[PDB]
């Protein structure tokens, strides 16, 4: 009867994701599902022990796929490691579908873009109901670094990373800005004394994953938060512009591929999609980026 | 300078969840993460800070050292060893007492003039030692105490009775540990005492609630076996205390607080209901414990004496 | 699909309530229905305008009865010779329409006499009694709790005390269970000095009077009720199981039945889900029979 | 030690402002100040009566000037409102005499926070709270064109189909008739609104002008409908307050002193600013086109005049 979210696989991401939910109050319900029943169950005990202090307390309980019949979102947090996740994914989607599930999919495990489309196959529901991290975290990583660079609130910083999530991302420097003044127009005062520091900031973003991963072993708080953000926009029908994994079909010259761009999100899922008036470099970059992703698909299917 | 700042010390699992909970709830305007292992701390600053753009309540999170505790409004200590499966408590205490020794000296040497918030286990004893080491008043040194254990009790009572954790009112008190006791005598669901509720079933209600108590004391053991540690509960718990503190709440929480005579106990840091606010402790909630409960509460504070003396 | 409340009556009360959700983000959407379009529309436009700068995006709109069809909650705050006979007439129609609208959710009444109109509401509706709820004594209990909080130096969230019976001037405190942090007020008056119990009865005399006192000063009372209604609505939409002293129907419970009266009750998505029956004392038992009498002798005609 | 806001003026705006805070938990303390002790004190009473059911319990008290000593923000909502028959300069005259006593008494109590003026016409009274008070310009802040902006964003969210947070479009100028959109930068999700009607020319590009003359007419409109406006300004005053209490470095079209910018100076007027615990941290200078240029200076021209009879 109320906002329910089934979350598949309680790893570091699924956990952090789950704890963000606890603290922000986005859903009323959460059920944690894992093969590692041990690691899930214990999660549902620790989390529930903060309930009496949660400003927006969630009913957190564990279960198995029989409980996702009514679930309104399933979040998925479960080299050639690809097919492994695929055996895992198809090994895991088939279970939820039989349950009675008729909601909207949400996925976060790398390689997200691949695994999103991979998820679109096994499922068989309108392409407006499968989603993935896309470049939100990278947009948010880009915002953060641009807020620290320009010294204005991140939310007052507007700049997308777009494309797939990996070795081929790109900045939309064109319509990037701070409070409605374009990034370009900001540097215009000092010829390259910004410019290249901002191009370095591009690399800090592209690299930040590896960096964090080198420092504390993995990455999880960030995606947890972006996860939570996408969720909110969905449950509470926001019509919010996020850079999720959206199925294009003509947009940015590409078709037959889940990619990260500015997609509107609401109760349904992907609602509209913004085609951005890009440019050669970025268009080419996106086009090329749209490239590698098309490849990796065919055979593994 | 003019705005709420939390210094966290020790970015293991515990402190990092506590920093994340804060990142999500927005209790403080600023958070400084310090830990001798620079790698993990600055590695954690980056990861939290990247969520910023999607966080509701705005927090500047940086890396810092002890000197940055200068204008901290609060220092939260979550650092120090875990109790290895062999050793005793007195043993762990020895080892954690030399950690807290180094830490507090530096904290104080920075110029810090705030409030201490202790997570390290056993937290009662280690709150006692922050008070003595630091020089500060017993009102400005607080440990999570039995807050977690009550929120734990609160929840289990909650689901078993079908009412919100917020509407269920019962304390676990004394020790964060094995000799902890429920104040059944004052407990209730919307004001209707629990003892009157169980009427409905004998050999069906009255001892399931005993299992519930059992489930609370050894909840920390059941969690560790099932994933490794425990951090999400102590996270909320700690966060609840910062909020109550930073927002000058005059809220009532069962933290570790200095008793000098209350409850039949003194010269000990123990868990009892306290009024928490901008200064720390402001008042002590004197329960009328029944026979069974005063007796148990004495065993609990004596045992904390068992370690404080040596 | 998403949380929807339909407020009927955009006076000072209905208008303040809307502002509370629009500030707390309790709901996803709200529709504002009033016998007066140029007031209700102004209200609607004044809210939505601050949407850009608000916590949770709430969508607000002007409308009429037909819009209730899918509302999870209709909240009614619409209202010399008899006040009661009038509003009875007014509810009969208001309720009449939303019944015929198809609306199959939950009624929340606020208009005074809140207990009678919740009784009447229920009468006109034919919905199960558990789905018909008045703001009961929850505004009284809250006033009582701010007051003891100012008295005992503890926070309102930690002062536990019920007002029960009719919302009005035969309302009674439940001292036998009033407590701060778990410690009874009885004990706390064993501290203090000269002046305890005497000033406590002033506090209780001030809770009967607060309405009368705010009106003397500002012609109407609206903030506190907004905050009451806003909290019941919360308990309902997010299914929290909240003990609140709403106006509710009685099964003999408390030695009186058939009436709608302010008592502690378990509120969730389904409505009322259990009456908390407290163990009253000699005094309390009788003050409560005299309240229930007066109320059930207003109904008869 | 804790966040304290002083509200001077418990009218429709003041009270609504207090109710937003009491529902949003942005301040820790609020004291309401008002020579009408009955109203002021009636609001404190009704607002406290909700305290138990607040998610972020605020502390509210009735007080007076002496209680602004430790306040972080003084919010002025005290003032007369314009009678249809009287000129704006008649309104100002009346309002400036109230401000001088208000701003004089606040200062003599030991206050040293940031002023935040809402009373109309805000920019004039902002300047006068500045002059009267002799504080740094950065710490006298006016409500500016923040609501005008907020409306300008609501209407544009309903016309373009995306969340008001996704919509970016400043109104700037004086908070009144001579204000103006900044179409040159306006943009949904980053894409310029020019690029959005590029597909749908003028049939659209006159719908927007309508959206603008309604932004420019919402005041009178709501004032004709529900009898008075106030919820909107409340959410603006709350947002600004929130950015200063929590040290946001957020951008808001607030009224500010410009020292040369936009060809204007010695004048408070509404432009985008960086706002924090110090007040105005910076002044957001956007590259305006020729038209936006011309309208801005003229709007500056109106304020300057009203100011002159006390410009010395
Ligand atoms: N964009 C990013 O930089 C970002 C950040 C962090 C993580 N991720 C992705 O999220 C994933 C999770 O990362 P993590 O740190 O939690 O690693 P993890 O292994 O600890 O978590 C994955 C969890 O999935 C669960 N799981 C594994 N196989 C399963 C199965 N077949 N059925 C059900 N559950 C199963 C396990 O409990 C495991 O803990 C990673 O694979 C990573 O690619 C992306
Ligand atoms: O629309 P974007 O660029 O994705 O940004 C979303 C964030 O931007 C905002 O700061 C709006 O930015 P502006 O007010 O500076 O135009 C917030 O409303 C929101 O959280
Ligand atoms: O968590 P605590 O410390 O037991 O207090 C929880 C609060 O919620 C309540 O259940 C609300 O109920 P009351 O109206 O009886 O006060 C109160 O008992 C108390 O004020």
């Amino acid at each position: 009867h109320v906002n329910k979210v089934a979350l598949i696989g309680a790893g570091f991401v699924g956990s952090s994701y789950a704890f963000a939910l606890i603290n922000q109050g986005i859903t009323d319900e959460l059920v944690v599902i894992d093969v590692n029943k041990e690691k899930a169950m214990g999660d549902v005990m620790d989390l529930n022990h903060g309930k009496a202090f949660a400003p927006q307390p969630v009913k957190t309980s564990y279960g198995t796929y029989e409980d996702c019949k009514d679930a309104d979102i399933v979040c998925i947090c479960a080299l050639e490691l690809v097919e492994k996740n695929l055996k895992i994914f198809k090994g895991i989607v088939s279970e939820v579908m039989a349950s009675g599930f008729d909601g909207i999919f949400l996925v976060a495990t790398n390689p997200v873009d691949i695994l999103t489309y991979a998820t679109w196959k096994f499922s068989g529901l309108p392409k407006e109901r499968v989603i993935g991290s896309g470049t939100t975290l990278d947009s948010a990583r880009f915002r953060f670094m641009l807020s620290e660079y320009f010294g204005a609130a991140p939310q007052n910083v507007h700049a997308h990373i777009i494309g797939e999530h990996g070795d081929t991302e790109l900045p939309v420097w064109s319509h990037a800005n701070v409070g409605g003044v374009p990034v370009s127009e900001l540097v215009e005062k000092n010829d390259a004394y910004k410019q290249e520091e901002l191009d370095q900031i591009v690399d800090d973003v592209k690299n930040a994953a590896y960096h964090i991963i080198e420092k504390k072993g993995a990455t999880y708080y960030g995606v947890a938060m972006s996860l939570a953000r996408i969720t909110k926009a969905i449950l509470h029908n926001e019509n919010s512009i996020l850079t999720v994994s959206t199925y294009l079909d003509g947009q940015y010259g590409a078709d037959d591929v889940y990619i990260g761009v500015p997609a509107v999100v609401n109760r349904g899922g992907i609602a509209g999609i913004t085609e951005l008036n890009l440019n050669e470099k970025e268009k080419e970059q996106f086009l090329h980026s749209a490239g590698v992703l098309k490849n990796i698909l065919k055979p593994h299917f």
